[PDB]
């Protein structure tokens, strides 16, 4: 194929994410033939390390990856290590060498990536730093990658965004999003603008309402540290819902690519409502998860690290509001929980029901079009048609489709994918500012009022899809969830 | 269920479609509790027969529908007979007795339907003689169910609708027709009309072209005699094609009474375009089959009591014009033939490929709504999506429907239904006289020049889909058939 020629340093070298799923991404990008000879990874973190020790450690990650071991190591050849302090100003110039050493060893000219696989409070340091200690390529490009979260709030996210400005400009920053990058998600583009039905039926003429649903079977489990001061809002809402709405919710670009793909998402953002207490109290719903029917299932309350007065959110359902014509009046519910009936990641899109009436007993009702993410990828539409009984009268049936073993093998895993694209320059996947703050700015408001406790904290059952608060929102616009569990 | 309250007349009653299909379908009516008291059957024909030997002739026919004999034989009891001979108006008095007698025997309200089950010639005759020996209901309806054909062409089918309106209306007179009251067919304009994302589609805008197939894998076998002279053009086109073709060119009713439903239909048919000479040739196609790859595949001229000079049409394909706003240069193709791929009855709708570029390196394709009547119902939508690739692309997948077994078990069979419908007096899946003499015209321009033989008679492979110029046809405006075999 069109080979790349990339350099790529992993700060964070030494963890867990990087050996445990970075470092095989990459490898498979070896195996398809995209990188081969002109291309280098440097790893670099605290701990020192000379070259064996680091490269037997890329040998354990790529292990289950391995099939002749000969390719492999014509791969970890390679990589190179540089034990380093993100702190220090002058240990950068060590890295310097590193990298400039790799890029002649191969002759890769410019075409740089730095992945911080590390804590949040670093990314600002480690981008200040690239910058002054004149690591960036005087020529190719520079890019980073930026690990979750981006920010705990608008203010910490703006100032990260501020902090990497310095160095960098936005369209050279790529945030990392699980379900951004899932090969069903972009499916919905292509469905969409893919066939006209649709595409002219993407709007407030023909849909009803809008459905997003990150249903998880899991508890918290041992999560409950971070998980506690975080919820489903900013664990599931905040960044993988919200990104999804975008993708559903943009105008019609001028072009598929990633700039006016951005600016019609942008459009959509921008007429994205903040709400105030009051709003927040009618249009969303906080609850926490209690005991199941066996005792296995414990209440949250009484999970480990968890502290017994906690008013956390282990489920959050609410309605989206956009002030375009387009979405004149079509609400977008979203929901994502722990301890519901199964893990889902699936996209409803309800139609309006036709007016034209039959004179049966059952008329016409409404069509859903429905986008199955995970477990596995399924598109299905329910229809309206004729039952088969005497008297004429209509009913809905399912037009489905399941992705086979073939498109479920050639699937690339996330990381895989937007290393890639990263590599190519494909921001299309990508979240960019002001999609991240306007999401900060939206949940920013909600956070408030929970804080302040001034809203509700509804109660469920561990196995059930939710409180009945969140059916009732629903309802309220005479609408309702289509996947029941 | 609400009782029907009928009386029914068999003229041919000792024939075999009476025996073999009318009845058996009369007495499911009676099992699902349509026909419970006041109904009664008069059987006629020359065949002198004892009421016994008549019930007992009935009781041979219900035999494998039989399950509780005890439930047919107070069926039966419904039944009567007379010997009757339809060319002497002095014996009709015997009948006018016979019916009243039964009308009595069970109090029914008047309420009568006439089936004419014998040959074309006495369809007149006997119309004209129900009337002049007062036969119709002083009381009730009056309803006639003419068996087919209903002419050999517009002339003979002006003649019989000459003869049959002296004594009824058209909205009395039912023309029985196989594929119009085939369950499947009637979930068009639900599919339709039901669905706004269809409704809203359904015209030149979004459809590219239309397709209606009628594909059968046996040969003549034995209807040599009469199908040398009809061929697939008045077999199978003039008559099912053309009336299934009503239902999807038709424009939006008023509302679903059979009134409205056929004055939209009607608006298609008087837009339909009558050929020439030069139009025949370049818009139809007409074939007879050759051998296949083994002997018992024979050609159309070796089959029995088929004469070796014949040019008759085993095949027919044919574009179809509609001049309507709605269907401005949108072709309508339709098919049927014998000894093709195999047995199918479907209904092709390709939509327009969208015009949005997604700088794939395949960019959208035409999606496809597809009606499968025969032999398993069935709904597949082919739509644009992603492809499971590392770089953008898009791909045609499938979404599906099948009817379930027990959809497939409650469905009532064709004589069933359209004999129920009569009774109810719902003409909705029934020609009328402007469908059919439309129909007729339509046909006639094209049998005039295959009668002079001024169009070429194409050959074909026993067990292909037709004639190489059957897929010029489409390949002329850029189509192609969907199904392929
Ligand atoms: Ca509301
Ligand atoms: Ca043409």
């Amino acid at each position: 194929v069109s080979e790349i020629k990339t350099l790529v340093t992993f700060f964070g070298g030494t963890g867990d994410l990087a050996k445990r799923k970075l470092y095989p991404s990459v490898f498979n990008l070896y195996k398809k033939g995209y990188l081969q000879k002109h291309f280098a990874i440097v790893g670099t973190a605290r701990q020192a390390l000379n070259d064996d020790e680091f490269k037997q450690l890329v040998r354990d990650s790529i292990k289950d990856f391995t099939d002749d071991q000969a390719q492999a190591e014509a791969f970890i050849e390679h990589f190179s290590y540089r034990a380093h302090d993100v702190t220090d100003a002058a240990s950068y110039a060590v890295l310097k060498e590193a990298i400039e050493e790799a890029a002649d060893k191969f002759d890769i000219d410019g075409n740089r990536i730095f992945y911080m696989s590390v804590a949040p409070r670093f990314f600002g340091t480690i981008a200040k730093y690239l910058k002054s200690e004149g690591l960036l390529a005087d020529t190719g490009y520079n890019r980073l990658m930026i690990e979750k979260p981006f920010g705990t709030s608008y203010d910490t996210a703006a100032e990260l965004q501020n902090d990497l400005e310095n160095a960098f400009d936005d369209n050279q920053l790529f945030r990392i999003n699980h379900y951004l990058g899932k090969e069903m998600v972009q499916n919905i583009a292509a469905l969409r603008f893919g066939n006209p039905i649709f595409d002219a039926a993407w709007n407030k003429d023909y849909i009803k309402n809008v459905q997003v649903t990150l249903s998880e079977v899991l508890g918290v489990e041992e999560r409950a540290g971070y998980y506690d001061t975080a919820g489903a809002l900013l664990d599931m809402i905040q960044n993988h819902t919200m990104q999804i709405v975008g993708w559903l919710a943009m105008e019609k670009p001028e072009s598929f690519t990633d700039k006016d793909i951005r600016a019609a998402k942008n459009a959509a953002f921008n007429a994205l409502k903040i709400y105030d207490e009051a709003e927040v109290n009618k249009y969303f719903v906080r609850a926490q998860y209690g005991a199941g029917d066996s005792a296995d299932f414990k209440p949250y309350l009484e999970e480990l690290d968890v502290p017994a007065d906690s008013k956390n959110n282990t489920f959050i359902a609410g309605e989206l509001q956009f002030d375009l014509p387009r979405w004149e009046g079509v609400p977008f519910y979203v929901r994502s929980g722990k301890r519901l009936a199964a893990k889902q990641t699936r996209v409803d899109i309800v139609f309006k029901a036709g007016t034209f009436n039959f004179g049966s007993e059952q008329e016409a009702q409404e069509a859903v079009l429905s986008i199955i993410i995970d477990p596995k990828g399924a598109i299905e539409l329910k229809l309206n048609a004729k039952s088969v009984e005497d008297a004429f009268n209509t009913r809905t049936i399912d037009l489905g489709w399941t992705v086979s073993d073939e498109d479920k093998k050639n699937t690339p895993e996330p990381y895989e994918r937007m290393i890639h694209d990263t590599m190519n320059g494909d921001g299309s996947n990508f979240a960019d500012w002001n999609g991240v703050s306007i999401a900060w700015k939206f949940v920013d408001a909600i956070s408030a009022v929970y804080t302040a406790d001034k809203a509700p904290l509804e109660t469920y059952k561990s196995g059930s899809m939710g409180p009945e608060a969140s059916d009732k929102l629903l309802a309220a616009n005479g609408d309702a969830w289509v996947f029941k569990g």
